């Protein structure tokens, strides 16, 4: 047995977080393909969400690797379908993405609180190194996007949405 | 004689398809030069249609090479003049181009049905390799274009049409 | 509209196949992490299943890209959890993997039958190019594995299982 | 004086941990040379333990450097002789090594608890960066080894022990 | 003593100018970080003001080096906080920046008048070489910016402000 100072509570929460990251990966996959539709056709938005799907999957994989390193047991649940089938405008889509990220971020913070209450400094080290700072960085980028997109709507939302995709998401 | 398993029906239809591809090449030549007019002056649109003229010509040449490989006889008809002399807006032009492509694509599908009814798997192999997938890809690109162009019209179509040429057709 | 010669039946079946490939990806993710457990510890098996997870995901993505190219609409369902939580021996795991692959392969064949009944030669071209041959190749590799693993059990299954991982899965 | 926010309790515990790491280095030195005996002759095991002796020494040196950076005073005690003179089988030896590592790891965790009770975030930063994650990684590797070694014993332990040294420890 | 032909009046004025350049550096630091806010999010504006903060600091350092070369004594005062906490639009910000620069430029001219009234040609050489021409160049660039920004407001200031940041400040 390698397991040491690793509570069943953290073990479970790590499995839930894996599910959350995979689910987020799935939502980004759906977002990306929506923006590749011929009647939506915003290549740069598709690319942004494609790349985020990959980052969320990698996040899940790192959590799983850590679960195994600590002697926990990975348990997988169903991955729920994304919350929408069609995602509206780039604005709507980025708002949905920032909500998703804040929910992941909250999950990360809830796991840190569980970790320090269980006195598990390896878990706290792991989250800090690979998750907390990356999530903060991403949420700041999405907020920046949302601000630019919002500035671009009003009289001519079609024009704004094109320009954003062409000149920011490039 | 090399001819084997090659019906006179397919032979004829291959000649008609050559005519269609050459005609499409001609239409794209007209489209390209219209957008090079000093009073139209959309370089990127001209370039898009120039390149499509070349692809349609190459398509015809591949069909002809295949006609000869199978022991058929190439027969050439008049190439009808393009359906318009002036092509309106970039939007009008891309709509005309997508109609043209759907008609070529239908011709390709009608030739596949003729081919499997005649049990001619070499013909079916040929269309799949060089035509069906390329045409699908092209029609998806035109649909994407049309969606972006449409999004760019409304209050200021002049501005939209410039931006599309400068930032998508680059 | 780009949609041409693309039935709602094929559209639906393509969405189901995407689900199947993603589900298979998920199962391989579970398989890979099981073999990374400290009490299982077969690095080469983990690596084999990790790489298969990636190939199944790519398969799904190619199907989705094709759905969009044809003017269909991607619809995502829940991804069911893998069929086991623990996967037994390398033998048990490879048997489960070959069952999974035969089920994907059958789905591919059922989609080909639907495609020729609907006279959709672009779909048939797509499956042949990217799916049918790859799946056949993979199933042959798994059968080869299963044969070697089986040959290695009997008196000393522990020893056999180590050697296979070290000298075949390397 | 540079000393700031550095308790005498942490200072002492850091000195004890240095002793523990040096002692572990010494035990690995003994382990390595045992496996170099002509009547034991397992080169790859010797190499594994040689390299671990070096890592434990480096760990001690990093702790000492940190003791000085914080204005503590390094105090050295006797280094106790390793717990055995002969180490049995590769299995016995790896079990002893994992026990040693769990004891170091516990010492690291006890030092983290002392550090957060003393509100010494520099100490906590130091342990996380250079010790906690490395120790977790090492214990997972040893557990993996132990699992493979165990799988290889039974009918023919001699054969298993050779193969492990030749094909894993390479 | 190295001091030669260097009045106490110039010495004092050089110290005041150092203060002015540092203060300007500080204002540009504030400007840059305002435009990095998630609710402002104009990367190119931030970059423009960041680079100006650096140039003003370098200007101060060159003045200080010259103070020492002439045998004067550097005396530092408080650096007053920038004149605003929030800087409005890119237009407002560039207007504030041009006002700041005209005030620095006037200070440079007042120091030249003091220098020729004191018959201090080394001081006059120094200002000409490193300050007067650079400041003129910068003020011309800001005026050019202001003209482009102004041209871009009216019906759609959001759109104009985005485009300027994306296509001029790049
Ligand atoms: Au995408
Ligand atoms: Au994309
Ligand atoms: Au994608
Ligand atoms: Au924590
Ligand atoms: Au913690
Ligand atoms: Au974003
Ligand atoms: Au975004
Ligand atoms: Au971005
Ligand atoms: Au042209
Ligand atoms: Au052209
Ligand atoms: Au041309
Ligand atoms: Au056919
Ligand atoms: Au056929
Ligand atoms: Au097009
Ligand atoms: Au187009
Ligand atoms: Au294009
Ligand atoms: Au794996
Ligand atoms: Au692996
Ligand atoms: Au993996
Ligand atoms: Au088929
Ligand atoms: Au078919
Ligand atoms: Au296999
Ligand atoms: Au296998
Ligand atoms: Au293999
Ligand atoms: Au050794
Ligand atoms: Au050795
Ligand atoms: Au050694
Ligand atoms: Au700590
Ligand atoms: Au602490
Ligand atoms: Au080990
Ligand atoms: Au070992
Ligand atoms: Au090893
Ligand atoms: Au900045
Ligand atoms: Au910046
Ligand atoms: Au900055
Ligand atoms: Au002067
Ligand atoms: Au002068
Ligand atoms: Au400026
Ligand atoms: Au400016
Ligand atoms: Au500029």
């Amino acid at each position: 047995q390698i397991r040491q100072n690793y509570s069943t509570e953290v073990e479970a929460a790590v499995n839930r977080l894996v599910n959350l990251y995979l689910r987020a990966s799935y939502t980004y996959l759906s977002l990306g393909f929506y923006f590749d539709r011929d009647d939506v056709a915003l290549c740069g938005v598709c690319h942004f969400f494609c790349e985020l799907a990959e980052e969320k999957r990698e996040g899940a994989e790192r959590l799983l690797k850590m679960q195994n390193q600590r002697g926990g047991r990975a348990l997988f649940q169903d991955l729920q379908k994304p919350s929408q089938d069609e995602w509206g405008t780039t604005l709507d889509a980025m708002k949905a993405a920032i909500v998703l990220e804040k929910s992941l971020n909250q999950a990360l913070l809830d796991l840190h609180a569980l970790g320090s209450a269980q006195a598990d400094p390896h878990l706290c080290d792991f989250l800090e190194s690979h998750f907390l700072d990356e999530e903060v960085k991403l949420i700041k980028k999405m907020g920046d996007h949302l601000t630019n997109i919002q500035r671009l709507v009003g009289s001519q939302a079609g024009l704004g949405e094109y320009l954003f995709e062409r000149l920011t998401l490039k």
